[PDB]
């Protein structure tokens, strides 16, 4: 958990303009969060990037988890290996509001972070899930009580988030 270059937004939420794969490789945190779907198919966005950085080891492990346990629920999570990126990966399913999943479930999704004292994470339901990223940061601040280090790849989005918050 050798985090550096973060800006503290609240007592427990930190933010950085960084690629989450590069942060994970540098810091080797105890927990990296994946923005997953219910079948843990890591095809694009942050999930595709983390899986590619494990050279598809995350996808083979995820398929075995699904074969034995079934899919996750929207707002749910599971803990799997973090491979070369972290001790553990917490796979969390935010709602896909573009497909009619309820935005109320974004609070349930962020509640999974509270089971871990320190996490490196992306914003949930941003990107192809369709939630407004600034609303997702507000839900993170209002819900997460443990220490979360958020990595935002896009500089234009990062500047917008820091301006709306601090
Ligand atoms: C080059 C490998 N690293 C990465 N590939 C991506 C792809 C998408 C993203 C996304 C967001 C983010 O900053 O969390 C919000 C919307 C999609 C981030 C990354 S880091």
């Amino acid at each position: 958990n050798s985090f550096s270059g973060y800006l503290k937004l609240t007592d427990n939420v930190y933010i950085k303009n960084a690629d989450i794969v590069e942060e994970a490789k540098k810091v080797k945190p105890t927990v990296v969060v994946n923005a997953a779907n219910v079948y843990l198919k890591h095809g694009g966005g942050v999930a595709g990037a983390l899986n590619k950085a494990t050279n598809n080891a995350m996808q083979v492990e995820s398929d075995d988890y699904i074969a034995t346990n079934g899919p996750l629920k929207v707002g749910g999570s599971c803990v799997l290996s973090g491979h070369n990126l972290a001790k553990h990966c917490l796979h969390v399913v935010g709602p896909n509001v573009n497909k009619g999943e309820d935005i109320q479930l974004l609070k349930s999704a962020y509640e999974n972070f509270n089971q871990h004292e320190v996490l490196l994470a992306p914003l949930l339901s941003a990107g192809i899930f369709g939630a407004d990223p600034i609303h997702s940061l507000r839900v993170c601040v209002d819900t997460v009580r443990t220490n979360v280090y958020l990595a935002v790849f896009d500089k234009n989005l990062y500047d917008k988030l820091v301006s709306s918050f601090l």
